[PDB]
This record gives C-alpha cells, structure tokens and sequence, in this order.
C-alpha cells in the first residue's frame, strides 16, 4: 500500500516476515483485484457496455516535490503479448528490422498423483479367462465402438507414473489465448497493441482479423499456402485407423484412441476431431497473425499493422504424426470391404475450409480415403496441411463447449488452471526500461532495444539468429509434463483411474475459457508475479552483470549457489522436484497478496508435493537490464521490469525498503534511519565523499568474504534509496573508485514505457513513474558498491537520517483499498428460475455420477454365475489395489 | 440490472403479469419490436401488425 | 460560512491534507451506477429508483 | 572537511505554497578583518580604519 505518514513506513514489515511459509489455505488470483482499481467496473457489467478499451491505465493525481498537484497524470500498464511486424516509423507503417522472439520447453515424463485398474477392466479380464475354455475366437470385449483385439491390448501393462493432462491443456490455452483476439475492438485494451509501437493508435470500430502464415519479413511465413513447421522445418503426417490393425508396424504403439464421448455434440464433431488432433501435435503448427487497423499519432495515416502473438512462437515439443482410431457406429465384424467401414464410421473425417498447395494438394473440404485391411494403397495426410485448413474455424465458444465435454470423462478444473497460469507466465511480456531524471522514455524506432522484452521473472526473451523455418533448436526455459498416449488410451476408456482425475461438470470450466475480456484478465494476472520475483531480487543487492556471470564464476563461491537454487534442476525417485529458492518466491506471494498460487503435484515415493510455477524454470538467460537514453546498456543496478508504484499500490502488505515516500504534511515530508537502529556511516580517505547510515559490517568488507554476500536489512536500503533519490548520486568502490559496471549518465534512474496521451490526461511528472527500490550493492567482481554525495550535498540528507530535517519528495494522491476475493469457485455460475426447479435431481445425480468412474450396473456377483470355474478368474485371485511408485513390488523373496 | 444489456451470464426472469400485459400490447395492431433506447434490434421482424 | 449548521449536500469541499482531497459515496451508502445502451457516458451512483 | 560544514541548511516552504530546495543560511560570526577587500573583481586596499 500507499503510506500516508512516516511512522507507516516505520511500520511496515520486515522483509523476513514475509517470506515465512504460511500453513493457511488461501483463494486463487483471479486478477479481479487490480480491476476493480484501475476500471469503472466494481461488481459485473456486461463487456459490451464497459468499454474497456479505454480502461487500460493506471490514472491518478500526483504532488511534486515543489508543491504543486498535476491533475490526471497517467501510467501504463507494463505487460503484452502482441509483437509488432510492421512499425510505424515517420508516421509511415513500415516493415520491421528485428528478428521475432522465441521460447522452448522441456516436456517430460514425471510421477503424478498414483494410479488403479478399474472394475470394468476386471470384468473384461474375467471375459477373457472365461472364454478360454471353448475353441471359439469371438469377441464380448467389445466397447463403445472399439474392435475386441483392441480393448484387449490396451488393458494391458499399465505405467506406474499417473497421468497429467497438462501438456494438452497448454496447447488448449494457447489457441484460446489467440482467438480471443478475434472479438470486437470495443473490449481490447488500446494499449496492448502499443506496448512496443508507441507511435501507433488502434482503431475502435474494426475487430482484428485473426490469419495465418501471412507474414512479410524473415521468412516468417512457412511456406505460406504450402506449409512446414516453424521449428522443425518439416511436415507432419496424419491417419485415420477403424482399427489398430491397419497401422504400420513401424508405429502401433503411439496410437491414439478418440473417444466417443467428444463428438457428443450435434455440433459439427468433424471440427472437434481436428482439435483433439491439433492437442496432440506438435506446437506451433504455423505462425498466426493478428492484423489491425491503426493510425498515426496525428490520426492522418491508416492502415493494417501486423502482429505476431507470444503464444504462437513457444515451442511444445512433440509428435509430428499421428494414428487417430476412430469409433464404429454399430457393432459389427470388421469392415474388410469399405462401404462395410465408412456406413458404418461413427464421424468420416475431412479436410477443414481451406485450400493448400505442394505435394498431396488438398481441396477444400475433401474427404479421407479410409484404411481397412487389404486396401490398394496405404492413405495419409500431411498435417501441417490438414491444420492449416482448419485454422481458421476454431473460436472461443466453442472451445468453452469442447472442454466443457472433456470435464465430463476427466475432472479439468485445477489441471486447466495450473496450465493457464504457465499460459500467462511464458506468453506476457514487458520492453526493457530507459534511465532518466523525468517521467518518461522510450527507444527509438524501429531499434534493436525498443523490441528487447523480459519475462515476469526477470529473464529476457531470447531471439531467432535465422529466417523461418529454424534450422536450430533453441534452449528450454522452463520445464512441463508430457501426456503418456499408452495410459491416455487406457483412461478414457475408463480402465483406469487416479484422484486427480475424477469426473466433473461442464459447469466447472474456468471463467476465462469463455469470455472476451479474457485477454485483459491474462494482462492484469502477470502483475503480482513481477511484484513477487522484483521484492525476491532486490532484497539482495546484487547487479545485473553479476547475475549475468553467476552460474560459473569463481571469484565467489556464495555467489553460485544463491543461483544454482533458484533454479528446477533436482531429481529424486524419478521425480521432478521444485527449486528450493522458489518457494520463497512462493511465500512472498501468498503473505503480500492474500492469495494462493496453483500447483501440480509431484508424487516421491506415494508423498505428494506441489510445484508452482514460480519452482520450474530452467537455467540460461540473460537478465533484464535498463538502457541509456542514447541506447547504451547499464548494467549496475539490480533487475527491475515495472515501475514501483505496481508494487506498492496492489499489495495488501508490503516490505518496508519498498514503501512509498510519504506526503508532505505541514513540518514533516521523509525520513532516514541512524545509529540508534544499528545503523552507521561510511567514511574513506577522501574527505568530499559521504555514504549513508548502513549495516556495521560495511565497515570491514571492500571484498565479502568467501562464502557469504551483502544480508537482508531494510533500513540500510532506504538509506540508500534516499541516497539515489536526490538527483546527483555516485556509484563507487570503498575507496571511491569506479567499479566495472557500466553507469547510467549522472543522476538518472530507469523510468517507465512512454504510450499516447488521451485529451485531459498529463504525463507523469518527476520520479513518480521511476523504479527506486533497485540498489546496487553486490559487484560482479566480489566488491562492495557505494552511494556517495559531496559533503555539503550530504548535510541535509543526513540530518533527516537523524530526524532533524526534512526531504522533499513527489507521490500518488491515492488511498488503499484491498478487497476480499470476488470468487470462490473460480468459476461464475448464478441461478436461473428453472436451475431451482430442478435442483435436487441434479446434485445427487452429479454424485452418483462422481462415484460412478469405472462402473457398470452388472457387479462381480452378477457376471460370475455365468462363469464356468469362478476360483480360476484372476478377479478372484487379484484383487485390484492401487500400484505403489516408483514401482510396485516384484519378485519379492517369499 | 438488466435494464438494456443483461448481466453477464443471467437471462430474463419468469414473470407471468408482464407477459400478460406483453400480449395485451401485441394484440393491439401496430406494435413495435425496438430495445431501450428506441433502436431496432438484429432479429427480422413481421411487417407491421402481423 | 454563515450558518451554524448545514446540509449535507450543500457542505464545502474540505482542504487538502497529505494523501486526502475530497471523496465520494458509493453502493456502501445505498447508491448505484447508471448505464444505457452508449459505452462511452458514465453517470454517478445515484439513487436505487433512478 | 568542516571547510563545507559552515551554513544553515535545509527546505523552505513559502507563503504561495511552493517549496525552495537546498534553500540556505549563513553563520553570522566572525573574527578576521580585511584589510584589502574584493572590488570590481580586482582586490585592492581597504578604505576603513580597524
């Protein structure tokens, strides 16, 4: 919060305090905080009628150091996920200089929640003993359209690691997150579309158009009409299997089964194919674009900029072919004549609106020519091909109803909301930030640094050194779960169950997975997570140069092991296990904002424990760093991505080096902190240098010592930003020489992103839009760093350190609001009339339903009067138990 | 709250007496299909009376 | 400045003062918000019967 | 360095509502007497007896 007087900064807490673990249970983030703050909307309003369009700001009066008040003075919001391909340069729209950005992940194989066979899968074991006993090949194993060789084969040696779903939620995500795009202009922020292309300004009445492969530059369209993967450079392939028999031996074991329960919908299920089809896939399977009309700052020119989205360029590495098997519409002997096999195909696949080129051209809306045992020829598809002409048919509402079905065979309310939160943290995005003495900056046109973004931690964004497609794979920066096809076939055909993956209603999808405002709601979750990684770095005073060298250095050995874990680079049982550095980021959340982050469990050894996304990044980049105004980077201070009034205007609670300067109150304006906090003065040889009150050991370290680095002390760190913030500060070694950081020019400090200004707004004024809170303390070379004045620039400063004088300083006029959570579902629903009428059906019949997973009616005691010899039914013999991890017993000694 | 866009989520409500009085207007022979502000609305509508 | 006592509506706006300027009542006060078809006016909260 | 050390110092707030930073002070005593002052740049003897 805001601090109204000296003695709330006084009192805030202690930076240890909080980043103790906390033991109470707590509400997702659902970014209606920051809503209801910066927005006209407290409580619902139809998005419509809200035009949030021009809500895309923080506003507020602000008080200058000199006494006067500027009225609707502005910020903006920091994050985006739109990167322009056409910059506005001279006021003419113009092709881009600079290479697009790219991100990789690490997808794997890890031990979730354990596992259990059903009851249905006894019965078919039963089935299968029980017709041994007559020389008849026949075929009661049978189910929902499935071939009897086929449940028999996939009811067998089951993997003890669980099943996860989230590397198919995140494909899920992803193109959500793009086609929400596709809706009117009225209820898009402006200022997403001008983040990076300051010089821009979007048009309200035209929706963005929603393409794909359309790009100018780069290469960046693969192969346009005629396409390839963007990473791999190749195509994929694609069949369509009655049955298991028809596919090549080369590859029978990565078979897919497709439900018949997707595909419920009277809706067209040819599309719903496609989209089970595009979750299995590799991803991207081609470059999307987002096309909008804009004009010039003077509204003179207009025209159609080009837009790639942050969630098309991350690479979810995968599967380039796939065998789909698709359910039989009436039970049947398998179709060896064809017209036996399509009559008889409970959906026939075929190619989506869309025309393509090359090799296998496909006409739009052409059919399969299905397999079937002892056709002419083998038939397939490529399937970047087969993707590309659908492309363009997928859209918000009905992915809301697709997985409003997909909640039906398997509970998706928690896995969705994990992967939504990666969505956010790897797609949202800030530019670098420009040092000055005044309020605004930004890069100039069409430069190198204006298009240089970080991620909500402080690691920036790494870029493509060659046109499309990549001959080269990049670096993984963060680490998923993979969804096994062998246990996938296993559970949707009800065969086996775990507790993450109980059945739920259609009713319990998330929120954002319907609306449009969602994409303004991606925008303000990615906030609290810079607060809580920006309060995690600069607690510490370590430089960007120093981060930037850490991982291998020897110089000192504290040093390597504050990074080595930060990072998700442990193992045990088989396991991933988090970073042990990022639960404190975790802690830090949970205590500032109220609110709990989603996780995923990891099971070691049947224990489970939680991973957030804060515990699974991966080791590599470079960190985040403010340039000159003339371009030049700067490397002393600690990481910073966002101004600090984002910090301290939306926590509930907050650090006390952090707080907001105080406002001026008749006598009393800032204050610093002396001797009698512990606190002491450095002096040197030089006797026209003077740094402020600081911890006792300052006095006996020029170097730290090995094995230990500058300590938590929030006081010292004010001193210090009272040291910065007077407009002529020095940053040096214990003897007042220069240390090898690269400075800012004297007396600037990074300040925030530049955007338009609508009429009666003001920019803001002084330090008021500035990060403070990033002091430099640690060297790259193991020194320790100063903050010096002149002595007769030093007097006043130290007299308000001793409470005998007073500093001006500028602030928000605004005053604290934190509200209690909006929602405890995390998902809206409201009553209508007839959801009264027809209450009490519905809730005993939902839990009849949710106990019902792997039931049938038939129970052992039914099915084992037709038994011929019941002792010798391995249901008799092994009862079904839940498989230990990492393995269940075998070959014990007796 | 539902004054001329719904809430987000929630529809009309069951109430006999307008509907009632909704008939007692159609039933009259040149009414009028327009929304809050006395604009036209997107669905087709019958030539006047019908 | 010339009565003993005042209305409330009619009050002065009161002085700045550090962080605090002047404020305004909201649906904690039995107050809300009037919208129309237009998305770009925005009226204060007001009374429940408006 | 108590060469710099030799003012009053601090903020100053005027009857206009402004603020004047650094505003400053001089300490008024003093023992030694010139006897060749400053004048039009050029110092030169001292007109006053002692």
């Amino acid at each position: 919060p805001i601090s109204a007087d000296f003695s709330e900064v006084e009192n805030a807490p202690s930076f240890l305090s909080l980043a103790e673990n906390t033991d109470e249970v707590l509400k997702p983030y659902t970014g209606l905080e920051i809503q209801t703050i910066i927005t006209n909307i407290v409580g619902d309003a139809n998005p419509n009628q809200s035009r949030i369009f021009d809500q895309d700001r923080l506003r507020g009066n602000q008080y200058s150091a000199g006494g006067l008040v500027t009225q609707n003075a502005v910020s903006a919001i920091p994050f985006t996920n739109l990167i322009p391909r056409t910059i506005r340069v001279g006021n003419i729209l113009v092709n881009s200089a600079n290479r697009l950005q790219i991100t990789e992940t690490n997808v794997s194989e890890y031990y979730s929640n354990p596992i259990i066979a059903t009851k249905l899968s006894e019965m078919i074991s039963d089935q299968v003993k029980n017709n041994q006993f007559s020389t008849w090949r026949r075929d009661n194993t049978s189910l929902q359209g499935f071939n009897a060789f086929d449940i028999a084969t996939i009811n067998t040696a089951i993997l003890p690691n669980g099943l996860s779903l989230e590397s198919m939620l995140l494909k899920l995500s992803l193109l959500h997150s793009i086609k929400a795009m596709n809706v009117d202009a009225a209820s898009i922020n402006r200022s997403q579309y001008q983040v990076i292309d300051h010089n821009t300004v979007p048009t309200i009445g035209a929706p963005a158009v929603v393409g794909v492969n359309n790009s100018p530059v780069f290469g960046e369209d693969c192969g346009g009409n005629n396409p390839v993967y963007p990473f791999g450079g190749g195509t994929g392939a694609i069949a369509f299997h009655v049955t298991l028999q028809t596919v090549p031996d080369e590859r029978k074991s990565y078979a897919i089964f497709v439900p018949p329960a997707i595909l419920q919908a009277t809706s067209d299920a040819n599309e719903a194919l496609a989209l089970f089809a595009l979750s299995m896939s590799e991803w991207p399977h081609a470059l999307y674009t987002v096309t909008k009309q804009t004009t010039d700052l003077a509204g003179a020119n207009a025209g159609q900029q080009v837009f790639i989205p942050t969630q098309s360029t991350i690479h979810i590495g995968g599967r380039r072919v796939l065998d789909l098997i698709i359910p039989r519409r009436e039970i049947a002997p398998n179709p060896t004549t064809l017209v036996a096999a399509n009559a008889m195909c409970m959906v026939r696949p075929q190619a989506g609106p869309d025309a393509t080129a090359g090799a296998i051209p496909l006409a739009a809306g052409q059919l399969f020519n299905m397999n079937f045992i002892g056709a002419p020829a083998f038939e397939e598809w490529p399937m970047t091909s087969y993707l590309y002409s659908w492309a363009g048919r997928f859209d918000i509402t009905t992915i809301r109803q697709y997985m409003g079905r997909l909640a039906t065979m398997v509970g998706v309310k928690d896995a969705y909301w994990a992967a939504h939160e990666l969505n956010v943290a790897l797609s949202q995005v800030a530019p670098k930030m420009t040092t000055a003495a005044g309020g605004w900056a930004a890069q100039a046109a069409n430069s190198a640094q204006q298009s240089d973004v970080c991620y909500s931690s402080l690691l920036t964004v790494t870029r493509s050194a060659a046109n499309f497609p990549l001959a080269n794979q990049p670096a993984a920066d963060m680490r998923v779960y993979d969804t096994d096809p062998a246990t996938w076939n296993k559970v949707a055909l009800g065969l086996a169950t775990a507790a993450n993956l109980v059945p739920e209603q259609s009713m319990d999808v998330p929120f954002v997975v319907g609306d449009a405002r969602a994409s303004f709601w991606e925008r303000l979750q990615a906030i609290p997570m810079c607060i809580a990684w920006t309060m995690y770095y600069h607690s510490r005073g370590i430089t960007t140069l120093a981060w930037d060298n850490a991982y291998t250095d020897n110089t000192n050995k504290w040093l390597q092991k504050m990074v080595r874990n930060t990072f998700s680079t442990t193992q045990s049982v088989g396991t991933i296990i988090p970073a042990r550095y990022g639960k404190i980021v975790c802690n830090l959340y949970k205590n500032m904002f109220h609110r709990a982050p989603a996780y995923v469990a990891t099971s070691v050894g049947g224990k489970e424990l939680h991973i957030t996304h804060f515990e699974r990044w991966l080791p590599g980049g470079t960190y985040a760093n403010v340039y000159s105004g003339a371009g030049a980077v700067v490397n002393c201070f600690s990481p910073v991505l966002i101004p600090d009034i984002w910090c301290q205007y939306f926590t509930a609670k907050l650090p006390l080096f952090a707080g907001a300067f105080p406002p001026a109150q008749g006598q009393n304006s800032t204050k610093g902190f002396n001797s009698k906090q512990g606190l002491m003065i450095h002096r040197n040889q030089n006797n026209n240098l003077v740094a402020p009150y600081l911890e006792k050991f300052a006095d006996n370290s020029s170097y730290f010592p090995v094995g230990q680095g500058p300590e938590i002390n929030d006081m010292a760190t004010w001193n210090g930003r009272l040291w910065m913030t007077t407009g002529n500060v020095q940053y040096l070694d214990y003897s007042g020489a220069a240390i090898v950081e690269a400075v800012p020019p004297a007396g600037e400090l990074p300040v925030g992103k530049q955007i338009p200004l609508l009429a009666g707004e003001n920019a803001p004024i002084e330090l008021t839009n500035a990060a403070t809170t990033c002091v430099p303390r640690y060297s790259n070379d193991g020194r320790r760093i100063f903050t010096y004045l002149t002595t007769a620039q030093s007097v006043i400063p130290v007299q308000a350190c001793n409470r005998a004088a007073n500093l001006a300083r500028s602030c928000w006029l605004l005053s604290n609001v934190y509200a209690e959570p909006a929602l405890q579902a995390l998902g809206d629903e409201v009553e209508d009339a007839f959801d009264t009428l027809t209450n009490s059906s519905f809730l005993d019949v939902a839990k009849s339903v949710a106990e019902s997973a792997g039931e049938v009616p038939a129970t052992k005691a039914l099915t084992d009067l037709q038994a011929v010899d019941v002792s010798s039914l391995p249901s008799t013999s092994d009862p079904s138990n839940v498989l230990s991890q990492p393995a269940p017993l075998m070959s014990p000694p007796t």
